[PDB]
């Protein structure tokens, strides 16, 4: 951990590129997701160590659920597993997504209220069956409207880091990302390395 | 230069006018006048290559709290840009909070989309704009279709000068899926190749 002058209060993670990573290894597209779990736990461990107070992971969107059944089952399975694993750490977990849907995994409804595990050293939010349109329309007092979006328990994002080399938000939290610094890692998510985060934090503070 | 694929709608964030001015030994507010010709030149290239729609980020509600000398200069630059484009076949729309003393009265003529000349391209300007004002302007199915910026469609490619990698609250709804290209050079140092570089990136996505 370098000697940061400043850290983001809240980091957003877009763990993109699981299918490309799988194909590059001669695996089926759906086999990449299971290789994205340990990168998530590694990223949390570093966040806890350097003092990041809040991380939001983009888990999957409603549009993601139109992918073939074999992909949907693999990425939902890996999301549930990621949350289960994170609950054996010191994380205050919140899952945000459209629960009024057969595409919302029932195993994750338990975490739609923020749940402190062990010492609760870092807030971790997970977007599960998330959609920007669902999020903004949930609100329907118009000045309150923003305070009543589905994702209102998720605060403003300081720094958004995206793996897989695409420079775009894919509709992650349009309200919380208005002013976010955006750092894009070319490597696919399962090729996560600590220096990816350190490079993003160096960028954030030299800003 | 030839492109396999062109975006339907480009967003521009012309940031870095004050840094550009300071670096040239000028006063902070002197950068804005030097951002007009870059805008007109971008417009010309877009007409030439056939881009159908371009949205410029002019200024935010927050930007109006800057020293008067800076605000007058950037407001004056935005008015001149709109006036100039209206002489050259732009279909112009200005979006911003008109229920504000900081909305430039000279741009009230453009709050409903107006075809000038052949209307070769739709040019949008955000002037006295805020994301929060935009979304709250607004069934809920209807209400997102009634955000203040509702006449501005989805953005395919957003290009930002000045090296900052953020949206600064530009059109949160229309930028959800936008590919983002950041030019490190300040807006007044605009070159055609900046735009060509962004378009090569887009076609590679
Ligand atoms: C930390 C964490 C959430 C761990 C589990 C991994 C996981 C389930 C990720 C989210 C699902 C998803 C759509 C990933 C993006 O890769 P993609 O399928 O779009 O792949 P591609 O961009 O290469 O096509
Ligand atoms: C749309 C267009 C082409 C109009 C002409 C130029 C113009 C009026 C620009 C918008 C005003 C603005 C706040 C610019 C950002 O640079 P900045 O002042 O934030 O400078 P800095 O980032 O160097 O501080
Ligand atoms: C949840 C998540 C990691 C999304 C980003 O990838 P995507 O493939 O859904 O989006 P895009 O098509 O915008 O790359
Ligand atoms: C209107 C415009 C040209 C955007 C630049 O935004 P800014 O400098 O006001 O914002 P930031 O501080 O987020 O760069
Ligand atoms: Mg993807
Ligand atoms: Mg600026």
């Amino acid at each position: 951990t370098p000697k940061f002058k400043r850290l983001p209060g809240h980091i957003a993670i877009i763990p993109d590129g699981n299918r490309r990573w799988a194909l590059d290894r001669g695996l089926e597209k759906h086999e990449g997701y299971k290789h994205g779990i340990v990168p998530g736990l590694e990223l949390y461990d570093i966040c806890v160590k350097i003092g990041i107070g809040e991380v939001t992971f983009f888990g999957f969107t409603q549009d993601n659920t139109k992918r073939p059944q074999i992909q949907r089952k693999a990425f939902v399975d890996a999301c549930i597993k990621s949350v289960k694993e994170l609950s054996k750490h010191d994380a205050e977990l919140l899952v945000v997504g459209n629960t009024n849907s057969d595409m919302f995994p029932k195993e994750l409804l338990a975490y739609t209220k923020r749940t402190k595990f062990g010492k609760g050293k870092v807030r971790i939010n997970f977007l599960v069956n998330y959609g920007w349109y669902w999020d903004l329309t949930y609100a329907f007092d118009s000045k309150k409207m923003i305070e009543n979006i589905a994702s209102a328990e998720i605060p403003r994002i300081d720094l958004l880091i995206r793996w897989g080399g695409r420079r775009r938000l894919s509709g992650m939290l349009p309200v919380q990302t208005v002013y976010s610094d955006i750092y894009v890692v070319d490597e696919m998510w399962p090729d996560f390395k600590p220096e990816h985060l350190f490079n993003a934090l160096e960028f954030y503070q030299d800003q």
